[PDB]
DNA sequence: CATCTG
DNA sequence: CAGATG
């Protein structure tokens, strides 16, 4: 956590790249395994040869860490920190549409810059652009003053559409969060379930609505179940108007919804740690549902859920506020 | 994984 | 459809 450091980055970095620059999906997921394990490493790796004996550290990963404990550096590493063209493709990824293979195609193209994100306009798709035209309000962080602002609307309109609506803004905002970096809405409706044979016009009534009030700006992505798109809020009284947020709807069955729900909240952690009891009272959880552990090897079938008490419920738990939720 | 693009 | 993005 703190002795295997330096090194377990530097491992990221070098696993970052090849996957990102070259392709090395192989030696990417190669890194990636050992800083995992150098990672664990109980003691204070000295030499490579110390580290070989672990698994994933073969020789030349092992070769690494000695020049980089020999000398406070990497030459590859050193190398990769001016190369334009690497620099480049991480920087256009920082674009929402823009992945990596994206990345290197627009360089190929010559294209590296905002501006040359501008002037090729037309090389972009509809994300693309939506993107690049909040490349700054994008990388703003929610505060929570806009955050539960948001909320209120969402919730408040998604009320008038139906009564039978069930929003929640789950994420790190449900975890108390004192900022976030996008609105995550899950949602359910009665008429909606494992069985219950479609009804997408459940998730498109709503979206309809906020762009209606305005709530929202833009679509990403407008599936049978998962929407992805933009918001904002009013601006008051003109002077200070508002960046432009990430938004996510996504529709899910009411008959798994607060696993959904827990799950979404999370942190990664406390999911982990609850899987990891829930396995020990003899379940199963993931984020549609909760199945009993027959002891055959494994074994399953539904278990009802009426809220996240249910759940924790039957891994016989003490029901955390998703405050307490951080680990 | 769910959606999009081509 | 294979394949990219989130
Ligand atoms: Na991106
Ligand atoms: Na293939």
């Amino acid at each position: 956590e703190t002795l295997n450091g330096g090194i377990t980055d530097m491992l990221t970095e070098l696993a970052n790249f090849e996957k990102n620059v070259s392709q090395a999906i192989h030696k990417y997921n190669a890194y990636r395994k050992a800083a995992s394990v150098i990672a664990k490493y109980p003691h204070k790796i000295k030499s490579g040869a110390e580290a070989k004996k672990l698994p994933g550290v073969g020789t030349k990963i092992a070769e690494k860490i000695d020049e980089f404990l020999a000398t406070g550096k990497l030459r590859k590493l050193e190398k990769i920190r001016q190369d334009d063209t690497s620099s480049s493709i991480n920087f256009l990824t920082r674009v929402s549409g823009i992945g990596p293979s994206a990345a290197r195609k627009f360089v190929d193209e010559g294209i590296k810059t905002l501006e040359d994100l501008r002037k090729n306009e037309d090389k972009l798709n509809h994300h693309q652009r939506i993107g690049l035209k909040y490349f700054g309000d994008f990388e703003k962080r929610i505060p929570r003053e806009e955050m539960l602002q948001m909320q209120d609307i969402v919730l408040n309109e998604v009320k008038k559409v139906d009564s039978e609506y069930i929003a929640t803004v789950c994420g790190s905002f449900r975890r108390g969060a004192e900022s976030s970096g996008d609105m995550d809405v899950l949602l359910t409706h009665p008429s909606f379930t494992s069985e219950s044979t479609k009804q997408p016009k459940l998730l498109h009534q709503v979206v309809e609505q906020l762009q209606k009030v305005h709530f929202i700006t833009d679509t990403l992505s407008k599936g049978e179940t998962k929407f992805m798109g933009v918001c904002q809020l009013p601006s008051k009284n003109d002077e200070k108007e508002y960046p432009h947020r990430r938004i996510d709807i996504r529709l899910i069955p009411k008959d798994q919804y607060y696993c959904g729900v827990l799950y979404f909240t999370g942190s990664d952690i406390f999911n982990k740690n609850m899987r990891a009891h829930a396995l020990e009272k003899g379940f199963t959880i993931n984020e549609y549902t909760i199945r009993p552990l027959g002891v055959t090897g494994v074994a399953g079938e539904p278990l009802p859920v009426d809220s996240e008490k249910d759940i924790f419920d039957y891994i016989q738990w003490k029901y955390r506020e998703p405050k307490d939720r951080s680990e």
